[PDB]
DNA sequence: CCAGAACATCATGTTCTG
DNA sequence: CCAGAACATGATGTTCTG
């Protein structure tokens, strides 16, 4: 199995550049094309995973980028 | 005028507290829905109009700490 | 005016399609 | 295999009903 870089959710491919879970790849992609602006509760440093990750978007996104995640 | 969970403007009293309708149904569905609430941050979530959605765990603790019952 | 239910929209995750 | 769209669903918020 493999790991996803955001989540730590199973992943389920490369996507975007990067290997993630279906759910991130998703919100990803919806996360770079609609406006949302997301605004983290706690301090920026929210735990992403399996349960959690819905919780903040801002740190969701973040992670997303900081794994190295693209549209191309 | 203002929610004292969310600092929303508030519609009434409700459940013992000026509260506003978002907070007054989420602070029943709480209570009598008993969902497995986990903060993702540190159990002192920042609630305001936008954030009260990020942590229902710290929402549902400030609505107690408010005073809302019954 | 307020509680509870009903309705409407959000946000997310799986599945399907190209 | 992966991207984009379509579908499914549970959480939130507003409106109606008692
Ligand atoms: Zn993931
Ligand atoms: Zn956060
Ligand atoms: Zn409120
Ligand atoms: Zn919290």
């Amino acid at each position: 199995p493999k790991l996803c870089l955001v989540c730590s959710d199973e992943a389920s491919g490369c996507h975007y550049g990067v290997l993630t879970c279906g759910s991130c790849k998703v919100f990803f992609k919806r996360a770079v094309e609609g406006q949302h602006n997301y605004l983290c509760a706690g301090r920026n440093d929210c735990i992403i995973d399996k349960i959690r990750r819905k919780n903040c978007p801002a740190c969701r996104y973040r992670k997303c980028l900081q794994a190295g995640m693209n549209l191309e």
